[PDB]
């Protein structure tokens, strides 16, 4: 099975990305596991889209409804709706708080949408 339990996730950096000859938005995810004494705590950062914070909200949400209240930050694909640094901390901001209340949820700290997110996963949906 799954051996989570307490998982803390904070966001240090961000950038934006290429793809397709669009921009989008990243920002780096430091995840770190304190597993039993027996075993050193691990930590390790993963760059995360708006896209997938967004997909997880959608699959946190049904789990809680409380999630619903927490509004995250959104862009369009248009050429001159480009990513800046005004939304880059504007939304920074609004996802690293975001993060704080999924570990801060007891329902949603078990939920695998989490440990999922938290985890290296850039396929994540």
């Amino acid at each position: 099975g799954s051996n989570l339990g307490m998982w803390k996730a904070s966001i240090t950096s961000g950038e934006v990305t290429e793809e397709n000859g669009e921009q989008l938005p990243c920002y780096f995810v430091m995840v770190s596991l304190q597993e039993v004494g027996g075993v050193e705590t691990k930590n390790w950062t993963v760059p995360r889209r708006l896209s997938e914070f967004q997909n997880l909200h959608r699959k946190l949400s049904e789990c809680v409804p409380s999630l619903k209240k927490v509004q995250l930050p959104s862009l369009s694909k248009l050429p001159f709706k480009s990513i800046d640094q005004k939304f880059m901390e504007k939304s920074k901001n609004q996802l690293n708080k975001f993060l704080q209340n999924l570990l801060s949820d007891e329902r949603l700290c078990q939920s695998e949408a989490l440990y999922a997110f938290l985890s290296p996963s850039p396929d994540y949906l």
